[PDB]
């Protein structure tokens, strides 16, 4: 009928060398699909349609304190295919940005419509958004981000897909 | 008074055993050291069940009482090494005492799981099961243990990291016996 | 759907004769399983679940005023494989020790779960303990103990087994 | 915040342990069988101190802790014969652990000790020391055990006497620790 | 006739190469007797009888901030000559534990009897407890600790010894 989830998942990991990573490197861009969730994966595989209500990232990187090159991220909501330069997530409401071996708070403006769980011709109506994560210094040594979520969602209408 | 057979027997109080004892404290659980390079992402550094063996003042006075129930049980990790390390650890808390949970995927989902660097020290407020056990052994493991501490590497620390967990317990023992374990 | 039975009923009966029965040694060791309960155990072949409300013992033993040995009994809520000594059951709550000729009446302190009726792999859900009687002296004569109990258990869930 | 060379151990609550307990209960101490014709006066039936080993809850319980402090502590005799026995037996208690005193003279003497036929159980309340004492051994005997139980016979007994002297104490076990046997 | 002393003053002294001291390595297990604290060792030798009022200790170690080993310490009011292992200091009322470069405070419970200054064939009535002090970790640089004290006693009963 109608359920309300919680839960803490991580998104990606991402590790680069000493050298690469300039400014503007893009480290991670994936669309929020539910795909890449673990616990809301399994879940949206049972229901069709969810709603957001509360939804936000830290980026939780890992890195000895000699780093000294930094990142930027953000939360785009067009699930576009084209987004890939600072100045876009300069504009974004809830973007952070500081270096490589502080964690920050990312605390988005998503859309509060209600969306499908499966794949469709139109790409608006199955992920609110996307996080992007680039590399805005030049750093040092070997970091290792690792950036989570916290969603909440309150899944219906159920049906079983075959992926 | 006159002389009968046999008086009878004026043992008045057998087996009136004190009831209700609580036993709190701190002990480590467990302890290991990882060499540089060693120590990629899952790699598990501490696997060991709360069973009352392993909190060592409490296996001995478990030994007289039958039944325990946590009231109070918190954790501290405490890793040991300078902050030029830049690996990181994942802690939880996994209320089955079963066989299989070896991920990263599995210890982030759990209640009050923590995640920071090597030079960093955190704190587990766990989910446990507030329940009223049994302390000796016997085929299931449901009923004697209220779960397991994972603990497990995320990056690929550059020195050698040293973790030192804790365990802050609080117990009420009680229904006096002895056994021999 | 939900019974209250009551009864009063044999759980064993044996005999020693004379030289038999040093200290520590076991007359009855059994467990508090339907099976030993007469009229229990024709009820509880209908039902699957019980639980026992109230169960008191009495030891009842029967020979001459000559006999000047004795005996303890107890009631060990671990029905375990592993307890044949004297000081297992002077620790137990509600234990008793008297003279061959003299009854006592045991007040345990049970468990009072929910527990099963039939055999399984767990030997703590199916009975709620076990009864040790054993020698304390070294007796004289013939003694003959009939241990009785006082069983009241509100049996649940209908079915049928095939011992 | 900023990052420093190395956090401070947040190890808040470390080496708080339980402090007071009270146990109490009943235990016997020893038993013994005398075949008919033996047993004659000043024959020792039974002379065993009150170590905590020999009292089975407590010597489990007493592997903690430090110190403990007898608050009550009564005997029960309780012989298991027919009326038709006649010998008798006394029962003391000496607050000295030391190992020479066989007469009948030495236990009549100490405070609440009795004496009675076979067929009879009597009662001491005794005069213990009620110090605050060690759980451990050492080269002294006298901070560690509050005295001994003696019994002997003072008659002929006719027929098998049987014997089975208990113990009605509590305690105050304190200040924690855990030793090794 | 009767006095009252204070002080602070060195017990133990140790240094550790690279490589040892695993846990449970022993650095310094010592006992609170008279000849190791040095302005109370001048004078007791004087009296026969002390009584400590308060005592308290302090770990100091010395070493740079890239250790990252740690150490245990406590304090045993048996005086014995077997506690040498990480769960007997982890049992005691007043146990300390940091990383090298940390200074931390010993708070005991101690007997407060009345005890003796000499030597006897009883070990408890001299020595009123133990310090342990052992490592934890596994070190990376020498270090090197110094255990203060903080003693307050109250020296009776005139005589001289002869040791």
């Amino acid at each position: 009928n109608d359920v309300h989830l919680t839960g803490m998942s991580r998104i990606a990991q991402a590790v680069i060398p000493a050298g690469t990573g300039t400014d503007g490197y893009i480290v991670v861009d994936e669309t929020i699909v539910p795909e890449l969730l673990p616990r809301l994966g399994f879940a949206a595989r049972i229901f069709q349609r969810y709603a957001v209500e509360t939804l936000e990232f830290e980026i939780q990187p890992m890195c000895p304190a000699n780093t000294g090159g930094g990142y930027v991220a953000g939360f785009l909501p067009d699930p576009t295919d084209s987004d890939h330069t600072f100045d876009a997530i300069q504009a974004t409401r809830g973007a952070v940005v500081a270096k490589w071996w502080e964690s920050r708070t990312i605390r988005p403006q998503y859309a509060r419509a209600l969306l499908w769980t499966s794949v469709g011709k139109e790409q608006r109506l199955t992920s609110p958004g996307r996080l992007i994560l680039l590399c805005v210094g030049n750093n040092t040594d070997v970091v290792n981000v690792s950036v989570l979520c916290r969603w909440s969602v309150r899944l219906s209408v159920p049906s079983l897909e075959t992926p």
